[PDB]
């Protein structure tokens, strides 16, 4: 059986999910409550904006479905958008993750602005693929200029940033998906925190059905994704987190393509045959590790772990707890030096804390030593005090901005933290 993680995962979908005719209240209550049912923890929420056009919408429409997603966490009404993150910052069921959809297009500034201002703190694009030559072949709404000075916008004002990607796009190959992989993670105009990777499927309905139609599109096998996703894992840094490989299509809507649902699976056990072997976030976690392989971090061996690199014009920070001697990951801060910020509250002598993770509770329901924790052990502390130390000391710094969760913001205000306009903010 699977794992249970100590963040509910609250997916909900905008108007143009159809039981619920759309309603943001009801889809995060019923989520809720569902997931109460299955003893699943509730305290913690990520919410996830569905759809891809919700930063084009009305902003009346924007700021009213995120109040009332914040009123089913909070358990009762509120006046407006403001008072329900300011209830939600104490409530039982606490938002400490927003994230939205988009397409690359829809990233302007004053659309970030308003992202931020409802609260996210994660942003998906809608990649696809980094070649113009696909994405104009497949008649996609954006380019990959628009996908590199999005991801820039992003970084540059405090947010993570996710790439949905698409392998086997009509016009691409197996080689050039591999291409196209290791410069998104070598290549500083890309450099995502995520990425969501999927092989691009035949949908009725589609552009892509009527191309499969004419005989110009052979989605990938089995075999085709397993080698481009494998080969994807394999080169990924430390520093980017994997989606679980899945989709929420059922195999009686895909006209073509790889239908079978366990490709995840499928991947592992390709890498194991090849020796291929997986250092990203997912792989080295320490609920995953145990879940997978059945052994705890050997605290003999923790240490507090840096990689940097160049992203987006500036300097990305990667900072880590973790057991070197068997490579598990137990919390990580993402610090940036940003490049081109234009939030009021971002200076130039402005760090950002665009993430700050530790792993926690987790309870594996096929090992025998059934929950494990590791929160409250002083990682986010021991990270955040590493953080302001090389913002101000390495960097000469003089204030650190944290990206925080709605119902994170507490955490941060007893580490010294105020909000400084979008964020929790520090003098150094």
């Amino acid at each position: 059986v699977r794992t249970i993680s100590g963040v509910a995962v609250v997916a909900v979908m905008t108007s143009p999910g159809l039981m619920f005719n759309f309603d943001p209240y009801l889809q995060t209550r019923a989520r809720i409550e569902q997931l109460e049912k299955v003893g699943h923890p509730t305290d913690k929420i990520e919410l996830i904006i569905m759809g891809g056009t919700f930063p084009a919408r009305e902003i009346e429409y924007q700021d009213w479905f995120i109040k009332r997603c914040l009123d089913a966490m909070n358990e009762r009404e509120s006046k407006s958008l403001e008072e329900a993150q300011k209830i939600n910052e104490t409530a039982k069921h606490r938002c400490v993750a927003l994230c939205i959809e988009t397409r690359p297009d829809y990233c302007s500034e004053k659309e970030i602005n308003q992202m931020l201002k409802l609260g996210a703190t994660r942003v998906e694009l809608g990649v696809q693929s980094i070649y113009n030559e696909i994405l104009k072949l497949c008649k996609r709404g954006h380019s990959v200029e628009d996908t590199i000075k999005a991801t820039q916008l992003l970084k540059d004002s405090g947010l993570k940033v996710s790439y949905h990607l698409m392998p086997g796009m009509p016009g691409s190959s197996i080689e050039m998906d591999k291409k196209m992989f290791k410069e998104i993670f070598t290549n500083p105009d890309f450099m995502p925190d995520m990425v969501k990777i999927y092989p691009c499927l035949v949908i009725e309905g589609t552009e892509l059905y009527e191309m499969w139609k004419r005989g110009e599109f052979k989605p990938y096998r089995e075999e085709e994704a397993i080698e481009v996703i494998s080969y994807a894992k394999s080169i990924m840094p430390k520093w980017v987190r994997t989606s679980r490989i899945q989709r929420d299509i059922p195999a009686t809507v895909i006209v073509d393509g790889v239908k079978k649902s366990n490709l995840g699976e499928l991947v592992y056990k390709y890498m194991e045959k090849k020796g291929l072997r997986c250092r990203c976030i997912r792989c080295r976690e320490v609920g995953h590790v145990y879940y997978k392989k059945g052994i705890l971090p050997d605290p003999e061996h923790i240490k507090l772990v840096r990689e940097d690199y160049e992203a987006s014009g500036g300097t990305e920070i990667f900072l880590s707890f973790e057991d070197v001697k068997n490579d598990i990951l137990i919390a990580f801060l993402r610090l940036r030096d940003p490049y081109k910020p234009f939030r009021k509250e971002i200076d130039d002598k402005t760090m950002l804390v665009r993430q700050l993770h530790v792993f926690g509770w987790e309870k594996a329901l096929t090992r025998d030593i059934k929950e494990v924790s590791w929160q409250h052990m002083g990682y986010g502390r021991m990270l955040m005090k590493e953080a302001e130390r090389i913002a101000k000391e390495e960097f000469g710094k003089k204030k650190i901005l944290v990206t925080s969760g709605i119902g994170v913001r507490e955490y941060y205000r007893k580490l010294g933290y105020k909000r400084v306009g979008a964020y929790m903010g520090k003098e150094l």
